[PDB]
């Protein structure tokens, strides 16, 4: 039945149980259950859940494949994984990654002073720390102190200039010096050219520092959908590696492939995100290198990958409850029975009646045209708003009955921000799998196009032919309906633009074991007041003025002004996310 | 001479003086001067400058045109401008906008609880406050208290549901009730009330005796509308909805909110305008279209309400960033490696090089490249070494360059100290291009096809050179002198969308005031320190220092004497911003 492609992007990490999606780990805890509990604890609004277990699965999944790949071709070189902090620096992830990847000697990558410091604090002693990006004397120095501190740090040079800087401060610091890495410029736009690489080696040689040159690195970019570019790159780099060793760089014993390992985001049959498998990527790496090592009869290099997206993507799920259900309301009774109807809508009537399986497709054509002519007349002021209404309703009825005789449904408003938790959606084509948390045992019957609570119309995940999304027809006020956005654990939080001040949603870390699951490490969403302060507003001032305006107001009495204060203070200390509007009173006699 | 199109996007707000760009206001203070001063005060790294004066110019520029447009056609209806906070909520702007737009009764627009509160605090009493977006009982209630507070607030309904909510809590609150606005769904734009829904909306208000509140209809076409036609098509349709609604009993309906859309000129290249219309044209069109409809339906000329935020906020801010280093191509013969026996492919490259001439120039160019492609293919196969590869690249480049010479790519890449994801997200997100020009040395002619890039690993963070975007910068010596670049019209949507990539936090910002005496720096906000940044991610600063302190102490690669020294440095770097210093 409808599984929302949970088998494509989901892998064996997520499974559907009693009509509800769960974490395929121990008792297969349902996400909808964890959500409910958190809501009971008073955590409403959108929430981001982190599942450390998934992080572990991913780590052992990377090491798992590369090891099996190494054994297959009997690769003598070693393998090591590094995590580029740039894809997600949030403690809720980083703290777990270093912890879970300890047994694997998983390292950390930094590309700024801020990240390097972080890395220097949480990276397990002994694990490698690579450093990319442009560096100044300060960054190089701190890299050095990281070495003196006992860390396995490697400074990757982006240009000869940086190399010189290191050489200089090298003879200025102490005995402990960091490892030097050279970023190669691939001809398959930063890095050292072939001629620059040679100079680089001579410089290190002149200053007796070849001992430091231990690895070359190249980056092709993130989410590489094709496997060919990687093979073309690895090959070129592999030869640069050997050539550099033959040049005297005896300590050069590793190649850093960088990132690029793609993640499967597709949730629709016949639309894979990447055309290759992890094992394929690993086998290809080990093979290409082995071959080159043999040809040049040199030493098989140590493999270093900095795949962050892959290891961080699935660890986080963004759950958001459906606030409202805006559908296409067009009942025949809505027709303002006019007395003297304009010819155009008159024809629309005749069509709605005479419509039959034979002239169905035809009528549909004509009906549309009529609506177009009426609208054009409306803008010319030749028809009243009732007419326009009639036209639109009839047109819809005709179009409806048309498809019926032939042989979007609703727009779900989700309590979250498509700019806050999912920037890659607005920034690029990046699409995240979306599926309800429960009611999966039932077949959805509503071509949906979910949109967030934002003025900007550019904030909605519209329905598509290639992206046919169907959600169950539920009653927001009668029951609860939560949506889940998966694989949102990479690059989304870091790129959380925070549009209409909608701050990061509440996040919680879910631990799972044989006993069950246990919520922990909750970070509640900021209050409006806190948010304003973060923009550098004077909270104290804002309250004084607010307090004053209510007091000096002459539209309400003291009694009321006090009441107002109570509310105002409640709203200030509350998060800015919207709440369901709920049931509305009936102001008409009924029974 | 080279003015970087300062006349296109610059308007009469920026002018070039003694070879340096300045604020065309009083003594025409040069930006490069203000920067220097701030650097002398110890504020290095990238800085965002805010010029309140520009904000004023813009406000009086909007009211100016709409007023002159109203007088031209003798429009009886009034005009009012509102500022959508969503385009920039930073105090450095907002506090100045409300202040400078007070005399104009400039209002504020909010689209969230957070923004509404803000608005309720800073919006001048009496000025209008419009509220768009989806609302829950809470947002509606606070809107109501804003009314009771004495504010001129209007709640714009997005759906019948919201209307009902208001109606309900209406008879629950007190006498003071907010004004009700209806967002119309335009059949020429997504959200809003359909024609049939609008009627129901009116009936509901009528049944609950609330027509008194329905005072304006609103529609939004979106931001940065480059074409004027869609606006005219919209205004027309809305204009008729307006009249029809009044004829339906909505007597209090006396205003139309056009929303945003007024485009800003970002183009700095001749023959490449961002918008095809002028502000006056936009104004004249609005006043005309409405007058006509009001006359045809012989109804009341509506009050004009616009919520153009980008227009009024764009130019107020300039992002200045110093050039840390220039990267070029070290291609010269002295780079060639005289090998005793080298591949015949590079042998041909030599001959080709010494045999080049006007006659065979264009031919040799082609052949030189093919040969390079060959040598490369061979390198990837392990048939040539790195030296050969180096010689090939050197020769090919030499030949290619010596070719263009005889025949009747980017010359240099500039490493600017800033983030193309932090201060300029609209660049990565969309096509959005911001004018770029040096702060000084303008009296000289630039001679370097440049492609400036920021200090970030991600290669997707660079403003590459283009045929349609031919950027030229002066050939300067980073270590010999200072060279600052300026990114203009960055005061809208950029800071709010400051992704903050590799943790590069918002740069230091300062508010520059200008008068007859000169300029005066004030309201400086220094850039966060690494430590502060880590805390903002919810890291335990105290913990991080303890562990860092401990690792140095228990280290066995350095002595006590040294460990103490390390500590001193470590603490200095922690309390410093994360931007690069110098190279
Ligand atoms: C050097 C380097 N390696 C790796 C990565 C991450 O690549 P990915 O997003 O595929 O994990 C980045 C970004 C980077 O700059
Ligand atoms: C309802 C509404 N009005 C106005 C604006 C502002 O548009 P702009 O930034 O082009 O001035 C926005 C955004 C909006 O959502």
């Amino acid at each position: 039945m409808m599984d929302y492609g949970i088998d494509i992007w989901g892998n064996e990490n997520f499974i559907i149980k009693n009509g509800k999606v769960c974490i395929n780990y121990e008792k297969k805890p349902a996400i909808i259950d964890i959500v409910k509990e958190l809501r009971d604890d008073g955590y409403k609004g959108p929430l981001l859940l982190r599942f450390p277990h998934l992080i572990q699965k991913q780590i052992e999944n990377i090491y798992g494949n590369f090891n099996k790949a190494r054994k297959e071709f009997g690769y003598k070189g070693g393998f090591n994984a590094v995590y580029p902090l740039k894809v997600n620096q949030y403690p809720g992830f980083v703290k777990n990654l270093v912890k879970l990847g300890k047994d694997y000697n998983y390292g950390l990558e930094a590309g700024s002073k801020a990240e390097l410091l972080l890395a220097m604090a949480y990276n397990n002693e002994g694990a490698p720390i690579t450093v990319n990006g442009f560096k100044d004397r300060e960054l190089i120095n701190i890299g050095f102190i990281a070495a003196e501190m006992g860390h396995n740090i490697t400074l990757t040079i982006e240009g000869l200039n940086e190399l010189e800087a290191i050489i200089d401060i090298a003879k200025e610091r102490f005995k402990p010096k960091p490892n030097i890495g050279l970023r190669v410029r691939l001809h398959s736009k930063f890095g050292l050219t072939s001629t620059e690489l040679i100079e680089a080696v001579n410089l290190l040689k002149e200053n007796k520092l070849l001992e430091q040159f231990t690895m070359i690195h190249f980056h092709l970019g993130s989410q590489i959908t094709e496997i060919h570019p990687l093979k073309k790159a690895l090959n070129e780099a592999g030869n640069i590696y050997t050539e550099l060793r033959k040049m005297g760089a005896k300590n050069l014993k590793a190649i850093n492939l960088g990132g690029g390992l793609a993640v499967e985001y597709s949730q629709f049959k016949n639309e894979k995100s990447r055309n290759y498998t992890l094992r394929e990527y690993a086998n290809d790496v080990v093979f290409i290198l082995k071959n080159i090592a043999e040809q040049k009869k040199d030493l098989e290099p140590d493999i270093f990958i900095e795949s962050g997206r892959f290891v961080a993507a699935n660890h986080a799920v963004l759950i958001a409850p459906v606030l409202e259900l805006f559908s296409q309301e067009y009942a025949e009774n809505k027709l303002i029975l006019k007395k003297q109807n304009p010819k155009l809508i008159d024809e629309l009537y005749d069509l709605y009646k005479s419509i039959k399986p034979s002239n169905a497709l035809e009528y549909l054509h004509d009906s549309i045209d009529h609506l177009e002519s009426i609208l054009t007349l409306f803008d010319l002021g030749y028809v009243d708003l009732q007419d326009r209404s009639n036209a639109e309703i009839l047109t819809h009825l005709i179009t409806k009955k048309a498809i019926l005789l032939l042989g979007v449904q609703e727009r779900y408003l989700v309590n979250f921000s498509l700019f806050q938790s999912m920037p890659d959606f607005w920034g690029l084509e990046q699409n995240f799998p979306i599926m309800p948390l429960d009611r999966l045992d039932e077949e959805p019957t509503r071509s949906a196009s979910i949109w967030d609570i934002t003025c900007d119309s550019d904030g909605e995940i519209s329905y598509s032919k290639d992206k046919p999304l169907f959600l169950h027809d539920v009653d927001v006020e009668k029951e609860n309906y939560f949506l889940g956005f998966f694989l949102v654990g990479a690059y989304q939080e870091v790129l959380g633009m925070k549009h209409n001040l909608f701050t990061h949603p509440t996040e919680a870390i879910i631990s799972i074991n044989e006993k069950g699951y246990e919520v922990e490490g909750i970070i509640e969403a900021q209050s409006i007041l806190d948010t304003l302060e973060d923009l550098d507003y004077d909270i104290h001032a804002i309250m004084d003025i607010l307090n004053e305006r209510i007091s000096n107001s002459k539209l309400v009495n003291d009694k009321q002004k006090k009441h107002i204060l109570g509310e105002l203070y409640l709203f200030l200390n509350d998060n800015g996310y919207l709440k369901s509007i709920g049931v509305l009173e009936h102001h008409h006699h009924h029974h």
